[PDB]
């Protein structure tokens, strides 16, 4: 399809230019006012901030350099920043500024006020198949783009997908993404979404992102993921068996797609065969999908989140508010020279 070949050829040209010449130190902390904590992890936090000169709102990710080294995430945090300053796609969150100081690394992204897809899924119960299909088509197009750049994403799940002001998806949380020619080996991701070859400590490739799409479409349509248990070891046993049971309300076309995405043998899995992503785009479950209209954002979305303005935080949840302290001395300077 010529218009798709030329689109992706140009996409890769523009990605490589920025990849080979990354930007650095494009703002500083006292250019912003702090508003609220939006999310936390074992080495970082995300805060809503407002730029003092322009008044624009942003999601500022703050990573603690000393905890990054301890949790062994140095290369991952350098992957994340380099990838985010080089990509450009309608359904990816854009990096606007980055900088560092004596204690922390900072990535400043556009703020999306609609909240995480996870919150909306749990409030509604499950998404109808047309509603799940609209979100899934945006993930297929985003993976077609990323994989053509030799990037793997490695953390697809509903908590990492935001719903925007037009009801469309924005993928965020690029902390495990990596540029990969061939195979890679790091153990990372979230237990319920891991493909069997990751659990078995094998060299793996972009097929793990297509497995995770199968898990996501099942979770959107059922209300719960296909493999669950109280301990990760029990989750892993179910995954590598891959025996999966489908609710009776699933359509026959949906069950067929999911059996081909949740294929335990990676050499048989849709998205990893000779025809690549087109085995997915041409599947009967997507027969009603206008792929061009979705990319151009001309389709009316299933619902628009309720929010009052660009600074509204009502769709995110409440976290303890702690300080952003910067040490008087520099920490881990050498390890993050390239950030
Ligand atoms: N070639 C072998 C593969 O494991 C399968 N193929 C994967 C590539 O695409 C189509 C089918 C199928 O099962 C046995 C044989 O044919």
């Amino acid at each position: 399809q010529e218009s798709v070949k030329e689109f992706l050829a140009k996409a890769k040209e523009e990605f490589l230019k920025k990849w080979e010449s990354p930007s650095q130190n494009t703002a500083q902390l006292d250019h912003f006012d702090r508003i609220k904590t939006l999310g936390t992890g074992s080495f970082g936090r995300v805060m809503l901030v407002k730029h003092k000169e322009t008044g624009n709102h942003y999601a500022m990710k703050i990573l603690d350099k000393q905890k990054v080294v301890k949790l062994k995430q140095i290369e991952h945090t350098l992957n994340e920043k380099r990838i985010l300053q080089a990509v450009n796609f309608p359904f990816l969150v854009k990096l606007e500024f980055s900088f560092k100081d004596n204690s922390n690394l900072y990535m400043v992204m556009e703020y999306v006020p609609g909240g995480e897809m996870f919150s909306h899924l749990r409030r509604i119960g499950r998404f109808s198949e047309p509603h799940a299909r609209f979100y899934a088509a945006q993930i297929v197009l985003t993976f077609e783009y990323l994989h053509s750049l030799d990037l793997i994403y490695r953390d697809l799940k509903p908590e990492n997908l935001l719903i925007d002001q037009q009801g469309y998806i924005q993928v965020t949380d690029f902390g495990f993404a990596k540029r990969v020619k061939g195979r890679t080996w790091t153990l990372c991701g979230t237990p319920e979404y891991l493909a069997p070859e990751i659990i078995l400590s094998k060299g793996y490739n972009k097929a793990v992102d297509w497995w995770a799409l199968g898990v996501l479409i099942y979770e959107m349509a059922a209300g719960y993921p296909p493999f669950f248990a109280d301990q990760p070891i029990q989750i892993y046993e179910k995954i590598v068996s891959g025996k999966v049971r489908f609710p009776s309300h699933f359509s026959s076309d949906l069950k067929d797609l999911l059996r081909n995405l949740l294929q335990v043998d990676l050499t048989k899995r849709f998205g990893n065969l000779k025809n690549g992503v087109n085995d997915i785009k041409n599947h009967k479950w997507f027969a009603t999908t206008d792929w061009i209209a979705i990319y151009q954002r001309k389709v009316e979305a299933p619902f628009i989140p309720k929010f009052k303005g660009p600074g509204d935080t009502s769709n995110f949840d409440d976290y303890e508010e702690e300080e952003i302290r910067v040490s008087i001395n520099e920490k881990c300077g050498k390890e993050f020279t390239e950030f």
